[PDB]
């Protein structure tokens, strides 16, 4: 049983160790390889603040919202553990403000002490009249990325530095299954016209005395659209930066202005804080989420293909629930085959 | 009129800049000096972590649910001003967590969103049973002194490296009003058998993922003689020693040793940070604050006198406050002495 799973963020390296660690025991030859472009410090992955919250508004698919509660009570039970430095993982808690009254979110009750905001607590804030309060969660990217690299190499699991150019490519190679978690960039293997970027651009800056997430939110602009502040373990994010269809990784002057000003407003102890770094990404936005089987079919057999990609803006934060969901997935490619 | 502060730290500088505030224009020579044997790195205010959270029993002296309010409101709306770094002010959520249930405190009107902890939020935390969640602010005694030190310098209030023997001592000099704001050690210059020190010992480590405070309490051992985490702008606050009558200023390893065992039980993340460093200090204990005005018998006129001491351990808490009531009765000697 040859498995290559191609792409090394959080999804494909997430998905990797779901399947190593729940078929290793069942199947005599399980070999698995990672097959990346780009590995743990130059992926998407790596320019996420990895604060845990899905979208507004409900999924358009209420899967969506099982794996995110999944992915919430798996990081929650390990907050408090001695991997949690080395994961990169933490408690935080937060602002969400608006201009006018929304409905309370699908998420509601899986976040700690959900509540909305109290007058005293919008003075602070009189760009806004209204908002929410919570305790969530904090998955760096760059980190998780790291653990999850050391995780799957003491598992037997072998990394390869290529960039795929098919599908076809990889089975006449030898895979059995390919699980295909390349990111925005999955339509390069197979035209997929509903997978677009959503391009983002972030401010990294020092000023650890900010200990709650803002985020602020705006349907004149859309989703992401709007200026927010999200404290790491040695920096803090600014970001506020969403464009469908731009392709261009590079830092944009104009962006860099949009989040400057707009977190200053926001947070005017930021004025001085002194600027880290700034990266480019690419959100794979996706109407949902493709997590499937599909028949390769190649030959004198044909191949197996999960497709575990189109996380959008909410990658870290369902991540977990994918993975499991892509290794049941696994699990029904091996009765068929009738090697259970 | 000359008027001699005695003290720097933040009673006597707060002290002494909200009456030169208030009084400089109302009075042709008003020469204020403040004499102090410690300044501002060596003093009690620089062991503070700065957590605003008055005691949790209602005081003695209802006028201190008034004096903390102040400070509080004052505190919060300079939080989004370009000098909260400046001050070490910032806003900061976290846990207090009990055994048994407990009554709302008096002060539970003043914080932001106070509630209490749901069943999730109590399983992170096995051994307690019951507990509080909001949002606070932090200001740290040593930036918050040197801010204080510079305004002060700016309008011209000279300070002078000096142990005071008497207050006849400073009388007989030429001051015309003295400021008592000595601390614990107040009853070297009039006898207090009410003044005791609170010796306590916190520990600097580095953990930056630490974003909530967390305090635990226990009726069985006493206030603040449970373990309690701080996170601080650049390092996090580990503490839990209060001990009565103590005046060894010296750290000692069994106080080392409690302060880091019961911290890492209550957050095993802890067992890998990094120790900076490790201070004593001395709360100066008293049923109630001595914020009151005396006349000396020194000589042919006797001089004024406003005492300002006996915080305890919540004299950031409470500093804005008192030092508004100390200029207050600053006011009324000025009246009385045909001056106002
Ligand atoms: C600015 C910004 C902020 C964000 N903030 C958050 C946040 O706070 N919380 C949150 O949950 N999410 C956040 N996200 C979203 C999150 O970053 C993504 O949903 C997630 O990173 C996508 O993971 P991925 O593994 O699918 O893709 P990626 O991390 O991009 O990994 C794709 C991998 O596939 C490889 N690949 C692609 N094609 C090939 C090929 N042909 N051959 C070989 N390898 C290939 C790439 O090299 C790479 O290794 C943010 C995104 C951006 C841009
Ligand atoms: C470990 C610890 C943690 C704490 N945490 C907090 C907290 O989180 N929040 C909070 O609100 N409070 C906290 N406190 C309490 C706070 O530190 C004290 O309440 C406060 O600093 C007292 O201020 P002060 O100005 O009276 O005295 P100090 O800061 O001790 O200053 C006294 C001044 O008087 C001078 N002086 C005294 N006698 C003479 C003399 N004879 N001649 C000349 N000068 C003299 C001294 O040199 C010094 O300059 C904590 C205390 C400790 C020990």
């Amino acid at each position: 049983m040859r498995v290559v799973v191609i792409g090394a963020g959080v999804i494909g390296l997430s998905t990797a160790l779901c399947i190593h660690e729940r078929y290793h025991s069942v199947l005599q030859p399980l070999d698995i390889k990672v097959y990346a472009d780009r590995f743990t410090p130059l992926t998407t992955t790596d320019v996420a603040a990895g604060l845990w919250q899905p979208y507004l508004s409900d999924p358009n698919n209420p899967q969506e919202a099982d794996w995110s509660q999944q992915t919430f009570d798996y990081l929650l039970s390990h907050v408090h553990s001695p991997n949690a430095e080395n994961l990169g993982l933490f408690l935080i808690s937060g602002y969400n403000l608006f201009h006018e009254a929304i409905p309370d979110p699908s998420w509601k009750d899986t976040v700690l002490g959900f509540r909305k905001l109290t007058p005293r607590e919008l003075d602070m804030f009189p760009d806004y009249g209204y908002g929410w309060f919570h305790t969530s969660l904090i998955l760096e990217g760059k980190n998780y990325l790291q653990w999850l690299t050391e995780r799957l190499t003491e598992r037997g699991v072998k990394f390869f530095q290529r960039k795929v150019e098919s599908f076809e490519e990889v089975a006449r190679e030898g895979a059995d299954v390919i699980v295909n978690c390349t990111g925005v960039w999955a339509g390069a293997l197979q035209r997929d016209p509903l997978l677009q970027p959503g391009r983002g651009q972030i401010m990294k800056v020092d000023a650890p005395w900010m200990k709650h997430f803002i985020l602020t939110h705006d349907p004149e602009r859309g989703i992401y659209n709007s200026p927010y502040i999200i404290p790491g373990t040695q920096t803090v994010t600014l970001g506020g930066i969403f464009q469908l269809g731009n392709w261009s990784e590079l830092n944009n002057i104009q962006d860099h202005n949009t989040i400057w000003e707009g977190c200053c407003r926001l947070e005017p102890t930021l004025k001085n804080a002194r600027i880290i770094g700034e990266r480019t990404g690419f959100r794979p936005v996706r109407p949902q989420i493709r997590l499937e089987r599909e028949q390769l079919r190649t030959g004198p057999s044909n191949t197996e293909v999960i497709h575990n990609y189109g996380h959008g803006g909410y990658g870290l934060t369902i991540h977990w629930g994918c993975a499991l969901e892509a290794a049941k997935l696994f699990g029904r490619i091996l009765e068929e085959k009738k090697l259970s």
